[PDB]
């Protein structure tokens, strides 16, 4: 079971690398990690779980932030009220295409990864489609907007070894580039 030890923090060499292709099919071993990824969510989201083992709530994680320097993240986004949620574990994501149009949440961003909050907009792109595979080598493509285009976008930033403080703008952190699209959480 993954915990808070196992997160490498803002500092280690291994979030600031560009991580490595998955060869598919995945061995075992990558396999029962990205499958831990994917249970630390759950436990993260369980508040009872969450307490007794003092997770941080997250909704999104990419392998490096274990540091494993490898293609492979895990998203879970429960329903918001729309009936849509999210739960993919995906090998290789790529974004192939995207929208010009810009989106952000309106307090910023957070990450497991880093202690402090850093205050600041994160404009990211509204829509984008991924393609990648999944855990056992199938093909997935997804069409996402707004907030899980956000996480998904976060998740693979990770993989370039791209924080997501470096998108805050330095003089002007709080103001939103023009015609871009405000998300709610
Ligand atoms: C936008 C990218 C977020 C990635 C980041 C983890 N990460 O470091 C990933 O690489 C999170 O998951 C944030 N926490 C979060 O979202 N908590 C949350 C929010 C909503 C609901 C319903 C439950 N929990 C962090 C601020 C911890
Ligand atoms: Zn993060």
């Amino acid at each position: 079971m993954l915990t808070m030890k196992d997160i490498i923090r803002d500092g280690h060499p291994t979030l600031r690398q560009k991580a490595a292709e998955l060869e598919l099919p995945l061995t075992k071993e990558e396999k029962e990690t990205l499958i831990a990824m994917r249970e630390f969510l759950v436990n993260s989201q369980d508040e009872e779980i969450a307490k007794r083992y003092g997770l941080r709530s997250g909704v999104g994680l990419a392998a490096p932030q274990i540091n494993i320097s490898k293609r492979m993240i895990a998203v879970l986004i429960p329903d918001d009220g729309s009936g849509k949620s999210y739960d993919y574990m995906l090998v290789n994501p790529k974004i192939v295409s995207h929208s010009v149009q810009e989106a952000y949440l309106p307090t910023g961003e957070g990450c497991l990864s880093v202690d402090d909050n850093v205050a600041g907009l994160v404009h990211r792109h509204n829509r984008i489609t991924i393609k990648a595979k999944d855990i056992e080598g199938n093909d997935i493509q997804l069409r996402l907007k707004g907030y899980p285009a956000i996480v998904f976008q976060h998740e693979i930033d990770h993989l370039n070894g791209v924080m997501f403080y470096d998108h805050i703008d330095k003089d002007h952190p709080l103001q939103p580039h023009t015609d871009a699209v405000e998300v709610l959480e």
